[PDB]
């Protein structure tokens, strides 16, 4: 599913991700952007042979499990085709294990060079929530 800006914010909210570990709402919308394009069957493959997945671009290194990573850790126990689905609950409650982690947002490259530091609020304007 390719999401709405809006759309997806207030899922995202709902999901409890506005102000999760002090990120506002506009960074995790920021991040789907930069990472997906706000495409749930996002799928991107590394060098390193892991696969980016989903709207949130979730590495299968250590996230998930997709069976052709080689020491995969699978840390937030699931397939990693749940994520490619029109219901975000896999991938918010995966990316509230990462964000906890240690890095914050910084483990996510595209918020690291296109969100960090911006107007992220710009992300929300003219949405009802």
């Amino acid at each position: 599913k390719v999401f709405g800006r809006c759309e997806l914010a207030a899922a995202m909210k709902r999901h409890g991700l506005d102000n999760y570990r002090g990120y506002s709402l506009g960074n995790w919308v920021c991040a789907a952007k930069f990472e997906s394009n706000f495409n749930s069957q996002a799928t991107n493959r590394n060098t390193d042979g892991s696969t980016d997945y989903g709207i949130l671009q979730i590495n299968s290194r250590w996230w998930c499990n997709d069976g052709r990573t080689p020491g995969s850790r699978n840390l937030c126990n699931i397939p990693c085709s749940a994520l490619l689905s029109s219901d975000i609950t896999a991938s918010v409650n995966c990316a509230k294990k990462i964000v906890s982690d240690g890095n914050g947002m910084n483990a996510w490259v595209a918020w690291r060079n296109r969100c960090k530091g911006t107007d992220v609020q710009a992300w929300i304007r003219g949405c009802r929530l």
